[PDB]
């Protein structure tokens, strides 16, 4: 119903990480010890798939990332870290309404069906001392527009790839709508620099990989705000800027892109996630807040995470928990926390030749 979905040097350092536990130069984090300690089997006894798996498994239905984490032991490692904001995930989903925030989204008359790919941004905010992504992309302070590039790259690649494979067997191509992923929350400092920063990242990545995704027409990205509004033409690809505080009538992002239509396009939306979060975040607390909390709040992404079919309130742009949970606490979190359910799915990786498949 998910998949986990990494690139050649996230399986490197997965490797190193189980490497460096097995060797005893690496002790786990708190949280991952403790999904470690609900298994039998030992580091050493382990696959490569199970380990990740594991590893995957720490992250909690709620977690932000940007002030409630220490990067030590106490709670995930600088090294786990590193893995976990290279991870994304994708799934099938019904999209309610466009995604539009507060009380401005649009309800479709017939739900839409599309897919989600919730991948973490650039970390670049933390309340204890600084992160991995701000140690990899920052020097002296200053944003380094290649190092950004290299981690987006990093990131995005494993589902721009997965998209463009599931577009040419469905026979259509790929409308992706993207938000400014990193330019919120997670820009930390860097919030009123940001934006161009992220803009030119994405450009980067569909100008480098241009010739493995031949089936990936439509690229929507909208920031909301802060960026000039744009057309570029990236080899066959069509990369539109729309920000719609800027652009009245933009189309949303759980919706279909001007000149795409169910028949011609699939359908994907990227989702800003994070490093230490089950992919709805905020919404597993009820809450219809962030590009992540109502993208899977306007979705039934909690209902392909946990198995139940919950029902979409129209009123609200909410996919709610079933009506049999909560006629008796009675958020997602409460549902998962009382059925025993854990974030765990199939994880594949980008290989050498630029493929994805099974981590052994
Ligand atoms: N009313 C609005 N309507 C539409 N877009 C908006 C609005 N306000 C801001 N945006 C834009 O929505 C875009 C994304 O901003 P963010 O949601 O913070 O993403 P991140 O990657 O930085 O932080 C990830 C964390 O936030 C989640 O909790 C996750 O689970 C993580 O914890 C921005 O371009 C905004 O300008």
């Amino acid at each position: 119903a998910y998949q986990l979905l990494l690139s050649k040097e996230t399986l490197n350092k997965i490797l190193q990480y189980k490497q460096n536990l097995e060797k005893g130069l690496a002790t786990p984090g708190k949280f991952f010890l403790e999904e470690l300690s609900k298994q039998e089997k030992s580091i050493s006894e382990m696959d490569i798939t199970t380990f990740t798996q594991l590893l995957i498994q720490s992250k909690k239905p709620q977690v932000f990332a940007e002030s409630q984490v220490y990067h030590d032991g106490t709670d995930w490692t600088l090294e786990e870290e590193s893995i976990l904001g290279d991870v994304s995930v994708n799934m099938p989903v019904t999209m309610y309404n466009d995604g539009g925030h507060g009380s401005s989204f649009k309800n479709h008359p017939k739900p839409i069906s599309g897919y989600l790919a919730y991948v973490p941004g650039a970390l670049l905010a933390s309340g204890s001392g600084p992160t991995s992504d701000m140690k990899e992309v920052l020097d002296n302070g200053k944003l380094n527009q290649d190092k950004l590039n290299a981690l987006y790259e990093r990131r995005l690649l494993p589902q721009l790839i997965h998209f463009n494979e599931l577009a040419r067997q469905n026979e259509k191509q790929a409308a992706i709508t993207i938000p400014g992923i990193g330019t919120g929350c997670f820009s930390g400092a860097y919030y009123d620099v940001i934006k161009p920063y992220v803009r030119n990242a994405l450009i980067h990545i569909l100008e480098k990989h241009k010739d493995s995704l031949p089936y990936i027409d439509i690229i929507h990205y909208d920031p909301y705000m802060g960026d000039e509004p744009a057309e570029k033409k990236i080899g066959h690809m069509s990369f539109r800027v729309s920000p719609s505080g800027v652009v009245r009538g933009t189309t949303g992002q759980l919706d279909y892109p001007l000149g795409s239509n169910p028949d011609t396009h699939i359908l994907v939306s990227i989702v800003a996630w994070d490093h230490f979060s089950w992919p709805g975040n905020d919404y597993w607390g009820g809450a219809r807040q962030t590009d992540d909390g109502v993208k899977a709040a306007s979705t039934d992404t909690m209902g392909q995470v946990t198995g139940a079919t919950g029902v979409y309130d129209k009123k609200w742009g909410r996919y709610m928990p079933p009506e049999s949970f909560t006629k008796d606490m009675s958020d997602w979190g409460d549902y998962v926390r009382e059925n025993g359910i854990v974030f765990n799915g199939p994880v594949l990786a980008l290989d050498k030749s630029g493929k994805l498949d099974t981590l052994e």
